């Protein structure tokens, strides 16, 4: 197997601190021109970032009292179609649609009157004066806690995953018509993550012990994967498709093939405490685990789509810089769309930049 210095690019070193949060930092998020860099903290604010120099340029603050234990941002991401400033926020049981004034015209009115067009488990509500100001667009309000929220390729669909909400822990929205819809009949499970295929009309749904594998044209179950642990936390799903990692809290990051078998490929276990999240590239043929441990770890994969060889991964990187608090570590990260550059989300009230 070729050595690390055969696979370069992957990042090696923190350029760059976001500095600022008061507060646990949960998520974050790159924009689709992979200039901006969203954070979502226990502050209760969201920030967003000019990510080559790690200033600030936009703030809101979405809890007021943020001591309140009870709810807090659970997880943000960006429209992933470009040009309509759109940012999706989870906060409680609420998910805020937010366009920054930070683009300009063209971009802003373009995601506002996409949100404005559109004008049972979950309500679409016009924002009150007080949720204008803090330039929320438009609020969906589910009966539970919404943990994991995801947009579809095309940005019109988006998943949402609300744990111990049975029947509903899984709903689809669909912003051009405020629509939610519940996909599944029966529940199955505490539902941990939900991700739209790359581009096949499926939908990855992560249990605490499962991932299932649903065709939404055919509406039927596609796939069950066995990873073999009891407590998945997040997936991932390779760029070209017919792949699949995940975490777990048991320290254990998976590979599935989804074709090979449904066990998995490979397991990997470079990390001394659960792990958080586990992030593709979308371009290039990395991926990174992110521990409680403080630690990310980054690793090379070469996938042969047409002939018979399996999975080739390669560790790359470790790593260190995030402080442990309060034993949580990196709580979330996200590779830039194009660069081997790497964002993680840290309990120490940092987000940092990690590059070549």
């Amino acid at each position: 197997l070729p050595s690390p210095k055969d696979l370069r690019p992957f990042p090696i070193r923190c350029s760059t601190i976001y500095a600022g949060h008061k507060g646990k930092v949960r998520t974050l998020s790159i924009d689709p021109s992979g200039l901006w860099l969203a954070t979502g903290s226990d502050d209760g604010t969201v920030r967003v970032w000019e990510i080559l120099t790690g200033r600030e340029v936009y703030r809101t603050t979405l809890i007021d009292d943020e001591e309140n234990p009870d709810y807090h941002i659970e997880c943000i991401e960006w429209n992933p179609d470009a040009n309509n400033g759109i940012l999706a926020v989870a906060v409680g049981e609420n998910i805020h649609l937010i366009v920054p004034p930070i683009f300009g015209y063209d971009i802003e009115n373009n995601g506002k009157t996409k949100i404005e067009d559109g004008f049972q488990v979950a309500q679409w509500n016009k924002p009150s004066q007080k949720q204008l100001e803090k330039d929320i667009c438009i609020t969906i309000s589910c009966k539970k806690t919404v943990k994991k929220l995801s947009w579809h390729r095309k940005g019109d669909y988006f998943v949402t995953v609300q744990p111990d909400s049975g029947n509903t822990s899984v709903l689809i929205h669909q912003v051009s018509k405020h629509l939610t819809q519940s996909p599944f009949k029966k529940s199955k499970g505490i539902i941990m993550d939900a991700k739209f295929h790359p581009f096949k009309p499926q939908l990855f749904v992560c249990s605490q012990r499962y991932v299932r594998i649903y065709d939404l044209s055919q509406q039927i179950l596609v796939k069950k994967l066995l990873p073999g642990a009891r407590w998945l936390s997040k997936i991932d799903i390779h760029p070209r498709g017919d792949n699949l990692i995940a975490s777990s809290f048991d320290k254990r990051v998976l590979w599935h093939d989804l074709d090979l078998a449904s066990t998995p490929y490979k397991t990997l276990r470079y990390h001394e405490k659960a792990v958080r999240s586990v992030n593709f590239h979308k371009k290039l043929p990395l991926f990174s685990s992110a521990a409680d441990d403080g630690t990310i770890h980054v690793f090379h994969a070469t996938v042969y789509d047409d002939m018979m060889k399996n999975p080739m991964i390669v560790p790359l990187k470790k790593l260190t810089g995030h402080k442990v608090i309060n034993s949580l570590g990196v709580l979330d990260a996200i590779w830039h769309p194009r660069e081997a550059w790497l964002f993680s989300a840290g309990a120490d009230n940092t987000a940092r930049l990690w590059t070549t």
